[PDB]
Formats: structure tokens, C-alpha cells, sequence
């Protein structure tokens, strides 16, 4: 089983190749780390295996999730320093998501009702919602557009975010470029709509997230520093017109930045398209996945070090990934949600119990959080 | 409720189990054969209604091996002694008209030629076609075709619906669902055309309006069920807003139903069941809420029977009809599987596990008929 294969990631001795996707799941009420999510974390971590936080919040501004946690405050930093204490006793290594949603926002989340910030002033369509406090949906509201200067300070809040997740003693950070959130609405000509140096050509639209990568690299060392993005991955109206093209275009500005910097990133984390199968239709089960397949194939193949697949995977697709070098590691979201003891179970080929979707983005501290069954 | 009797048309149906329309390539060279008897056989029941599997309206419509055809009078003599045994047991047995448009490859294709469809866009090579030896191809560049053309496909859908009256069939279903040529036509993912038949939602409904049309002319309205999905992710049939179309559509109907002076069958609608995003943050947030408005929009709107389909349980299908979402309910995987899934459901029996494996080979008892009754 590649799978369990050691793997060297940097400066870190992993034992096996499954890693914990980040995944928000609200349990940090009021921003603010809870015990709750030390007990999540320590029933996932196992010893040399690598797990990565949910997203966690770099101002003020960066929350569309009701109960993410942040780590820009001091405050914050105390309570997840007592988490990454429990992961590092089980033998873990263990990285936090700096995640800034831009546009995906919502005047509830926003200080004093503000208006989301983005690249540009077009809002998210009505096809897409976003989860309100009390469980509704809501509507997305029409971002801000920010300039330069601004642009400046919100490199700058992840720069300190990424030192304050040093200081809570995380073994490194990722930076959510992924999935349409803000880095993303630079990066997809679907939204960038911008006539400055930051939108038009491939060049500029890469600019926010080299600038980006480029400040917490200068902060704490590349090889405390991993980068998720998702080209291929339209979510929330997050298109781009090649993806491949913009995909081989960040993977450029990643080994530009290792070269002058000297020193390689943690790794560059890829989340794929997924189209699940129909089988109530005609064709639904007939279908390939190759073209997918040769997309994440070319970024790995481009990109100069570690590359963790992400996206609908399974036992089984994780060990042709890591057997055919298509992937280094293999990050699973929605059973590492329902199966706390995932790695035992993937290396003993056991059931798996099913994830409630009901309970993902819930408070209670326990129920479909923790109260997911170990192994019997 | 499911047992509770339905009056479709003038067939007085003693439960709301339906069997789906599936494709099972059994029909070796486009023809009906004696294991198609066995197969509706086994699964008719006395007052119960079934849907035959997709059926070639001429020699360019299919996209699947082995599967029946009904443009031909050697078709209609063989389909003839399946609607006997049918009624035999005292069952009602519709015919799916079925046009793959693009979605054929060319082993399918009689003078090799380029399937025909609304747009000459490809299917994204994201889905294969069946070969005829089992393996998997790559679907071709189509045809977009003139407005004389469409006009040559809508007479094709009229034979064939004459030709299965004269075989014996109780009516005939539109297969207008799916991505097929239908609903190239409808979703504006597919149509790009700039003629009278693309851009508008009206211009978009009006092939499906002709041909509705011309087959309630030829064999009259009770005669004739329509099937649409216009929220379906198969074959990368995608509309930008599936309610507006789906009412567009609705409002064609009942105008056809008030100028014919006759109701249709019914209107058979597939549902999404959406499973996209699922592994994104906020893919899956108001995703069954919207799905869930959507067919009971389209129900309230359709002055005349409803049918819903896909991954319908024995749970599932009692809440439908006992919530008004629908009068009946069609039943496909585990119809394959239970050929007395009708008298399974009405005693709650276990359920056989459909084998994907045969779904599609061409074996006339392996994966078709042999599977057990109660
Ligand atoms: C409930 C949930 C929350 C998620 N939160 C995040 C997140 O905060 N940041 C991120 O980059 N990806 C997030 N993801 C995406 C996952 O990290 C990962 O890419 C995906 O779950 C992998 O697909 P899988 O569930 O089939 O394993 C989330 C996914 C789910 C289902
Ligand atoms: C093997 C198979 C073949 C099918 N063939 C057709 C077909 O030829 N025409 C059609 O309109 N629907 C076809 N369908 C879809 C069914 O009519 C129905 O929508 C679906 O099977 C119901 O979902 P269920 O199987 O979970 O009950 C097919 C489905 C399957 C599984």
C-alpha cells in the first residue's frame, strides 16, 4: 500500500500518506478556538501523520462562515496554542489554513455591516448561497473593489497571521488560494474584471497571490508555507476561460518564488473537479475522469516539490495516485469528517462510517463532530 | 398510497408503481426479441403501467447497442407480440420514442455520417458512449441542423408514433430528457443557434412543441406522455435557469392540451438529486431545497398527470404522493433487479441489489430475467 509509504516533506519524517483536508465546520464560536476542536484534531492526529486546519480568519473582514476561527489575535493564538499542543503529543504535524473568503461574505459577518471586499464589484450570482447564523441561506451582497494600498494590508494580515500561527507553535501554514475565495477572485478572468496591474493579463492576475506567498515566505521560511489552489474548480462563479493556462501559470510563479528564495514551499495543494456518476441515468457510469486526471498530472509534473491532491478521493484512487506519481500525498475532507481513526482504516481496508451533512457546519461541540465511532 | 388507485387518462391504474423507460440492449439488431416478452412479462401487473425501454425513431437516432427500433414494419411485428403478453397480464404499456441527437457516436451512424443535433458542440470528452464490443468511445463533432431538417426529425417522431399504435401500444412518451435531441434543443448550454429555434426560451421550446404537436395529431393527446429534465447533469445538458424553462415548457403544454381539446397522458419529469460540489464549502447549501421547489413547481404549474422519477425508494415514494408531489411514481435500478417489485413494495418484502455488470450486455437471460421473485 503506497499509502503507507514514509514521505519526506521537507524537514518532516511522515509516516503515511493520508492528510486531513481543511474543512470549516463552525465550531469556533465567536472566532474563538474552542476545547471542542482540540479533541477533533487529537482524535484525527496519528504519529507522523500531517493534518490541516479548518480555515482560520487573518482580520476582521476574512469570515463568510458563522464561528471560524481566527488567529490574528492574541487571544485566538492562547487557545490554539493548547490544540497544536494535543496534535504534537500524538506525533502530528499540523499546519493552519489562512483563509480570506473576499467576496463570499455577507453584512453579517462584515464589522459594522460592511460591504465584503474583493477584486471587483461584481457580486456572486443568486445560483450559489451563503450560510446565515441561524442556519438560512442568504443572498451574497455586491463586494467592494480594493485598491492597491489596501491590497498592501491584506498581504500584511497574512503575514502577521502566518507569525502568529508560529507563535501558537504550528509546524507551518497554508494559504487558501482556492475554491473562489478571495485569492481566487484574482486569479479567474470570471471575475477579475480589473484595468490595473493586479487584472488583465495572466502576470497580473497572478500578482495578489506571488505577493501573498511572497510575505509569509519572507516571514517564516518557504518551508513553513504550503499553497492550496483549485483552477479547474468553478465555485462560486470562479471560472476561468483555460484553466490549465492559469493553473501552469501560478505553478511558474511558485518555483520563481522557491528559486529566489532559495528554498522549496511545503508543498502546492491541488483540489480537483469531481463530477460524482449518475446512476439513475443512461450514461451517468460511463463516463472518465482522464481529463482531470491529466490536468492535476501536468501541474504535479510542472510545479518543483511537494504536490498534495485533493477532491473526491478514495482508498483506492489514493493509492493509484501516490503508485503512479501523480501525488506525494493524498487529502481527504468528508470521510476524515466521520471516520476519526481514517488512516487505521484505510490501511486495514475497513468500513467506513457515513458523513451526516447536516451536522458540518452545526455548534454543538459533540454531536457530528466528535461523536463519529473509532474502529470496534 | 402507493396502492391507492390513480385514473390516468381512460386506464383506471391500480397502484402508482411504474416502470421506468431503460435502456437494457437486449433487442439484438434493433429488433425486439422474445426476451423483451419475458422481461415486461415478469414485471406487468394487473392494473399497473409500464414504460418501454428508449426505441429508435429512425435509423440515426440511436447511441446505444442492441437497443429496438420502431421505423421499421419487421420492428412493429415483433413489438406486437410483447404488447400482447403485456396486456395479457392486464397492464399498460407506453413506447419511448427515443432521438440521441449528439449523443450517438458512428458505429450507430448507417451512412457514417455526423450525428445531428441543435448545435455542432461536441460532448466533452468527460463522457464515453457504449461500443458494440463493450468498450468505451469518444462521442463526435455533430451536425447542427436547418430549419428544413428540424421539420424532417418532427415527421419521424410521427411515423414512429404511428407505427406504435399499429403495434398495439396503449401511447407513446416523448423522450425529451437527459441531454438527448430534445433537450439540445431546450437547454441554453447546448442550443447556441441564431435561427427561429435558438436564443429565446420560446425559440428553445420550439422543437419540443412541434414535435408534441405532431404526434397529438397523429394518434390524439391521451395517447402521448412527454419526458423532460431540465435539471439534469447528463451529457453536459445545462440550463442557466432550469424553473423558467421547465414552466416555459408547462405553459406549451397545457396550450397544446386547450387547443387539442384533450389532456396528455401525463408529463414525466426526471430529478436532479444534486450531488455537485460536494466536496466545496458552500456547493451543496440550498441545493435540495431548490430541487425540492423545483418539481413541485413544475407539478402545480402541468394541468394533468405527474410522474417523478430517479433513485426512488419505497420511503421516497410513499412522501411523494402522499404529499401531493406526484400521482405516480416510475421505479428503474431496483425494477431491473425485483421483477415483483410491485408486490415487494406492497408487502415491504427485501429487495434484490441490482448488478451494474448487466445492465447493458447483450445476454438474454444473464442480468435480465433471472433475477428471483419473492
Ligand atoms: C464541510 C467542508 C468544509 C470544507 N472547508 C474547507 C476549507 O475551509 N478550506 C479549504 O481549502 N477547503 C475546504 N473544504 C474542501 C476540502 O478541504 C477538500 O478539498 C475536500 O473535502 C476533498 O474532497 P473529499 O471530501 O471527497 O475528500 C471543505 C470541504 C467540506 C466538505
Ligand atoms: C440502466 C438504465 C437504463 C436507462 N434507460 C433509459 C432510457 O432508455 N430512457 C429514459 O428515458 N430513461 C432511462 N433510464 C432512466 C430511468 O428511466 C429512470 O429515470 C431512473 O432509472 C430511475 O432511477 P432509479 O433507477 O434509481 O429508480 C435508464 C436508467 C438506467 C439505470
Amino acid at each position: 500500500n503506497p499509502l503507507f509509504s514514509p514521505y519526506k516533506m521537507g524537514k518532516f519524517n511522515l509516516s503515511h500518506r493520508v492528510v486531513l483536508a481543511p474543512m470549516t465546520r463552525c465550531r469556533a464560536l465567536n472566532n474563538i478556538p474552542q476545547a471542542a476542536l482540540g479533541e477533533y484534531y487529537e482524535q484525527r492526529a496519528t504519529a507522523g501523520g500531517f493534518l490541516i486546519t479548518e480555515g482560520t480568519m487573518i482580520s476582521p473582514t476574512s469570515a463568510g462562515f458563522p464561528h471560524v476561527p481566527g488567529i490574528f489575535t492574541k487571544e485566538q493564538v492562547r487557545e490554539w496554542k493548547k490544540i497544536v499542543d494535543v496534535v504534537h503529543a500524538k506525533g502530528a504535524v499540523i499546519f493552519c489554513q489562512l483563509w480570506h473568503v473576499g467576496r463570499a461574505s455577507h453584512e453579517v459577518y462584515q464589522p459594522a455591516g460592511a460591504a465584503p471586499i474583493s477584486s471587483t464589484e461584481k457580486p456572486i450570482s443568486n445560483r450559489w448561497r451563503i450560510l446565515m447564523p441561524d442556519g438560512t441561506h442568504g443572498i451574497y451582497p455586491k463586494p467592494r473593489a480594493i485598491g492597491t494600498y489596501e491590497i498592501s494590508q491584506v498581504v500584511e494580515d497574512y503575514r502577521r497571521s502566518a507569525l502568529n500561527a508560529i507563535e501558537a507553535g504550528f509546524d507551518g501554514i497554508e494559504i487558501h488560494g482556492a475554491h473562489g475565495y478571495l485569492i481566487d477572485q484574482f486569479l479567474k478572468d470570471g471575475i477579475n474584471d480589473r484595468t490595473d496591474e493586479y487584472g488583465g493579463s495572466l502576470a497580473n492576475r497572478c500578482k495578489f497571490i506571488t505577493q501573498v506567498v511572497q510575505a509569509v515566505v519572507s516571514a517564516i521560511g518557504a518551508d513553513r508555507v504550503g499553497v492550496r489552489v483549485s483552477p479547474a474548480i468553478d465555485h462560486l462563479d470562479a471560472m476561468d476561460s483555460n484553466p490549465l493556462s492559469l493553473g501552469l501559470a501560478v505553478v511558474e510563479r511558485l518555483n520563481k518564488i522557491q528559486l529566489h528564495s532559495g528554498s522549496k514551499l511545503a508543498y502546492l495543494h491541488v483540489t480537483q473537479p469531481r463530477y460524482v456518476a449518475y446512476g439513475q441515468t443512461e450514461a451517468g457510469r460511463l463516463g472518465s475522469e482522464e481529463e482531470e486526471a491529466r490536468l492535476m498530472r501536468t501541474l504535479r509534473n510542472a510545479y518543483q516539490g511537494t504536490f498534495i491532491c485533493s477532491g473526491g478521493y478514495t482508498r483506492e484512487l489514493g493509492i493509484e495516485a501516490v503508485a503512479q506519481g501523480d501525488a506525494d500525498l493524498v487529502s481527504y475532507g468528508r470521510l476524515f469528517i466521520s471516520n476519526p481513526d481514517l488512516v487505521m482504516r484505510i490501511k486495514l481496508n475497513a468500513p467506513l462510517n457515513k458523513p451526516n451533512r447536516k451536522t458540518f457546519y452545526t455548534q454543538d461541540p459533540v454531536v457530528g463532530y466528535t461523536d463519529y465511532p473509532f474502529l470496534q
